[PDB]
């Protein structure tokens, strides 16, 4: 498994970003997510915010509910010095202040990273269209006629609607797939396909 830190930081409503895997992306003020397949570890700034902590809490059940105890979640604290947590990031050193980390009330205003985009084949071709971004990105925009490709910040769901066409229904995870190479994310951004009507913690867990 590949091993991913995820950023979470905001004051009114919650961004999260994959953020390169190591203890100088680490900051006081904000709240991490430590995914390592079977271990996932949120660590706390000495400096996190409630709202930080309460949505990182809830992507660790999320993750937890999803694997089906294959994974195991735990919090620390950064005055804890975590050796567990550190190991798996795989270096340790001085933590940068929470004012390296920039205004929680900022990101708030400019990082709304989640794209919302449908893939249909109504038309007789297959059209791939973007349809929100940030705060915007409301689950009511899921339509069960089409499929919905969703980019959290973390992670890029492809949903396949109850009514989804054949076509839309064998295509989606490629399109989804393809998504993450046109936009510019990185290589490893994982990809998942999910049904409608599925549980789908993880993503289900991206709207509230
Ligand atoms: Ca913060
Ligand atoms: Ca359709
Ligand atoms: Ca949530
Ligand atoms: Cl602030």
């Amino acid at each position: 498994y590949r091993t991913r830190l995820l950023h979470l930081k905001g004051k009114k409503h919650i961004r999260v970003h994959e953020v390169p895997k190591t203890y100088k992306s680490l900051n006081s003020g904000d709240v991490f997510v430590l995914d390592a397949g079977k271990t996932v570890i949120q660590w706390n700034g000495a400096k996190a915010g409630l709202l930080e902590k309460v949505k990182a809490a809830e992507l660790l059940q999320a993750i937890e509910g999803e694997r089906e105890g294959i994974a195991s979640g735990r919090v620390v604290a950064e005055a804890d010095n975590d050796t567990e947590f550190f190991t798996l990031l795989g270096d340790k050193g001085p933590i940068a202040d929470a004012a390296a980390g920039g205004s929680d009330l900022e990101a708030d205003k400019k990082d709304q990273p989640a794209v919302l985009l449908r893939l249909s084949d109504a038309s007789g071709k297959f059209e791939f269209t973007e349809v929100a971004r940030g705060l915007k990105v409301k689950r009511n925009l899921l339509d069960s006629n089409d499929v919905f490709v969703l980019y959290t910040g973390a992670e890029v769901f492809a949903w396949v609607g109850k009514h989804a066409s054949v076509g839309e229904k064998k295509k989606a995870l490629s399109f989804a797939q393809e998504y993450v190479q046109k936009a510019g994310l990185p290589i490893h951004t994982p990809v998942a396909r999910i049904l409608e009507g599925g549980e789908n913690e993880v993503f289900e867990d991206f709207f509230d």
